[PDB]
């Protein structure tokens, strides 16, 4: 696969959009273990209208849903499908903190690991950083 | 307090807005233990362009982020405050499991409780139900 | 046909969609005779922006638009017909009146009733309840 | 009062905001008498990415609810008011018939016209047309 | 080709889709010669929540997307295309003028004019008029 | 005046908001000289529902925009200004050129110079940079 991968082809490995795609880029990949992508966030986004009016904060939650996303794209990777014949459910979330307030002008940066595998149950590992801190982290699980 | 709290009071006592106020009305209050509030899920949501374009799926962390929400007022009615004062931040997400589909049409009745407040930080569980079926559980903690 | 009709099937049915698809499920259906189905109220809806700023109330309009798409999906089921091949046109509306604020957290209940349909034009009667007390009533035209 | 009053002035006597501000500039006015107004249709709509998908016609009862602000502002510029003092409800729609589709491009323009005024309750006589031809006609009251 | 092309024949000429299509119709057309198109300037738009809050003020910038996009339709038809095989980018803006503030209920008509095509390279000429006064004027080009 | 500049001090200085709000944060800044910005380019926007359906491309009007409001953000703070003070006009564009496409995970890098200051009307240089590369540039008028 060719990296990076860019927006307008994750749209076809996952059946999300706008305004509820969460990854911008693909970065780094290593099949059935690793991925990198990235989540530019800017003011300019639907839900700085309502979190907060006058104080942008990126929702935690949509970190969250990104880490997922990441986690979802490489499983869907590492067997090679595509949006129109696989889906991942989001199963569960296990150890999430919320350790930093991102803001419009950072780069979160999310970097995820597939842990274990029993029965189509995806257990992963994932951290999103801006300029290296973490943010937010959590143990994703996903079902297949 | 008076009962429901309609969305236009809920407004009142904390700051989100549109699209990341996922709470339409607080139904019942036990001051420092439990509240119940409500969200109508409908075809008519920001998400539903997205999520997905023609099968509309409610998104699992939409539904925790009520749920944390849900706390947060529970928390915000027990101390008597409002919006305008200090503020409840989203800490962690401890054991969430996504067991339903919810879909336009469904009403998610959530009911929160405090467990444990060791210095600042609470811990709570919270159970979002579609007709009486758990959809989503999961321990949330807030820090003050 | 099979009931209730899920919303993701409502778009097979009327071609509606996003910011302008106001039913999110049909509930009863008695060919050329009854239909019943609901939309949910929420505070996250577009329309809350401007309807009104500090003060959410769901606009009667919208109200008699999901009436008249209740009385056009009533016509298509009864012909078996789909989005594809023809068009219901909303003619008129009669006697319409707003009794009661309709807010977020309320289930609007539509129940639809053909009474003519003399020369391709169908004349409906329409009421709109939240738990079980009118809200809106009005007589709908629809032409084939 | 200065004529043509424009949206940014519309604003300062009615509560409606986007996306239900569905007047653009009033445009001639006769105290307890008559009223004319604006709305231009764009393909920029928000309603257009709904209704529908490739085929954008403005709602009927957007026409309505244009038809109904315009008896609103009339009324409210007859008793020299504002929108922080007073407001007039939408009670009913009569005799509406919907003659012409509207399409971006097309400007709106509304004449209203005071009928009656019994006990609080106004009648208005309205039509909506499109370069001289009517598209919308409709009886509106408004309750005080 | 058949005048006036409404918006939905636009778009099956140009890409754009909302929020960023800004012609609503095409009224005048010489082929490899010039083009009249119209916009219409609407408070229901969605650049109007934020450019600005109580005032809104129709972006310089779009008036200028809309120029470009009255060009693009102009060489377009010119070579009998579609959206489908043929795309002219947009390449740079040469003598910008913003003479005018544009408002809701102002109706835009644009008038280009292909000055030269050395070598695939569109220079033209292109006026924004609000009832006959110039608004904004330019010079566009766009490449094949 | 401490860097970097927040979006949400950012906007204290000028009343641009969603969706017309396109610097992310100011980074850099010289009295009456010289000023840095960025932008974070992301999927998740308004204008990339459009633009293209299928394939995103932030549209150069937007970057001018924002090279234009990084322009204004550096003429306010030589000054010392705020929003509910002064405005300073978008009043020309002069030698704009496309260079480069720009895409969601792209960071727009934009840096500015005040030429000269004949009268009111400030005469500016700018170019925007995505991995040093540039992207668009042009001269940019502003008038108080």
């Amino acid at each position: 696969v060719q990296l990076p991968i860019e927006a307008k082809d994750i749209q076809k490995l996952i059946p999300h959009r706008y305004p509820f795609l969460q990854l911008d880029r693909i970065t780094a990949f290593e099949p059935m273990k690793t991925l990198t992508a990235i989540k530019n966030v800017s003011i300019n986004e639907p839900q700085f209208q309502g979190h907060f009016p006058d104080l942008p904060v990126m929702p935690g939650v949509l970190i969250i849903e990104a880490m997922a996303q990441a986690c979802g794209t490489l499983a869907i990777l590492s067997e090679g499908g595509r949006k129109e014949n696989e889906f991942f459910f989001f199963a569960g979330i296990d150890e999430a903190r919320f350790k930093r307030q991102v803001i419009p002008g950072d780069q979160l940066v999310f970097e995820v690991e597939l842990l274990t595998s029993r029965r189509g149950i995806g257990k992963f590992n994932a951290v999103a950083k801006v300029d290296g801190q973490v943010a937010v982290e959590a143990i994703i699980m996903c079902a297949k």
